[PDB]
């Protein structure tokens, strides 16, 4: 659970959480 660009970036936030934040904001307020 490294990768963060060379596949654990399009989803990562969203197909787990739902939003889309985390890979991103990595804080989802």
């Amino acid at each position: 659970r490294g990768l963060r660009r060379l596949g654990r970036k399009i989803a990562h936030g969203v197909k787990k959480y739902g939003p889309t934040v985390l890979r991103i904001i990595r804080i989802a307020g």
